[PDB]
């Protein structure tokens, strides 16, 4: 097995993220399955700050309590929040934004979390890729330079775009060039509907994309043993 | 529109192929479904018993469906002489040539032809025999008079997804495409099939022969809209 951000994280396939929030017991379930379907990362998400806190504080804090070893993650845009759920227990901060709150790498640096760095005339279809990468790949730079350890830095860069639009479809074209940048690549290719998820899913992991960020982790995971046994048994 | 051609027949232009297979009422219904759901070709399977139940069938499937290839599943030349003459397209030899004259009857009809394969050497000698068998199979073919651009080489042919060979020419998909004979795939937990299919789209093999159409259909058209091949939806 891998690491991730010092946590104990699947060394055979690419690595899942499941995507768990808050409305009690039905969170903890949801955790609870997520883990025992071979989620890598927990994605803890949620109007307030004050409040947004009293939300994720407890929660997180029971994560860690009942799963003393895996590798948990808080979807907040907000430096506040971040600060208080890496003090709870989470070792990565996913910036779902991009960087909206500047303050927010410092944050990961003092708590020695990661961060997911996230992409919220004229030029080829081949420099829009590479206008892409560019922004993410500074993104990425200027968390290290701010202190984040540079092996706890993730790229997202088609986050929120989706199944079928065309920066989306392009960007999954290019994952190749993306992983090629030497970053770990998260994909958020979630929301009939799934086959088309699952067929973009096998092509990212295929082109050596690092996570998956979905809400049904089983599915997931066995499309990623599937491209792993495809990609990588050799023992006759 | 925008179709383009397999046995001089319309056929999906903007993504890989789906072979649907088909082997009385509920058949007919099978078709029926097959179709609608965008099957390109319907997979359609002593002599005398086997023809005079064939037969009428693709006599209905090429009336009910003037336009729909028809391929038929059989490795005896005399069954598959009598399915040409009912209608069929394509023979789909799934017996990798066991029938020697097999290739003669495709020649005689103009139909077209799946050269299938069907080993502990290395990991690279699996993938060179398989490549080498199918190549000079095809070859051989086009040599009978089979017309070239009607060759299909199915180097997989019933290999099972989850044995080592099988992935091992998963993992080679291209190396049988590079070889410029349209690949078809045809291998019997469905979210492994999905990630293998598309794996292998991806890869440019041509044709997948499936039981169920609308799911691989759903994951052909994703990878031809990643690879621009379709727009965006």
């Amino acid at each position: 097995h891998s690491t991730l951000c010092g946590r104990p994280v699947a060394g055979d396939r690419a690595l899942i993220m499941a995507i768990v929030n808050r409305t009690d017991a039905a969170a903890r379930d949801a955790v609870h399955r997520a883990v025992a379907d071979g989620a890598d990362v927990i994605d803890v998400g949620g109007v307030d700050v004050d409040t947004e806190i009293t939300r994720l504080v407890p929660f997180i804090e029971w994560l860690r309590g009942a799963y003393p070893d895996q590798l948990i993650s808080v979807d907040t845009w907000r430096a506040q929040v971040a600060k208080a759920a890496c003090a709870a227990g989470a070792d990565l901060i996913n910036d779902t934004w991009g960087g909206v709150d500047p303050a927010m790498p410092e944050v990961a640096a003092e708590f020695g979390a990661g961060l997911v760095c996230a992409h919220t005339y004229g030029t080829t279809t081949r420099g829009v890729v590479d206008a892409v990468i560019s922004q993410v790949t500074a993104a990425a730079e200027r968390a290290v330079a701010a202190g984040v350890a540079r092996e706890k830095v993730l790229i997202d860069p088609a986050h929120d775009f989706g199944k079928n639009t065309f920066h989306g479809l392009l960007l999954l074209r290019h994952v190749a060039d993306l992983v090629m940048t030497g970053w770990p690549v998260l994909m958020a290719l979630s929301n009939e509907r799934l086959e088309g998820t699952l067929a973009a899913t096998a092509l990212a992991a295929a082109a050596g994309a690092r996570m998956f960020r979905v809400h049904e982790v089983a599915a997931t995971r066995r499309v990623l043993e599937m491209v792993a046994s495809i990609q990588g048994v050799r023992p006759p």
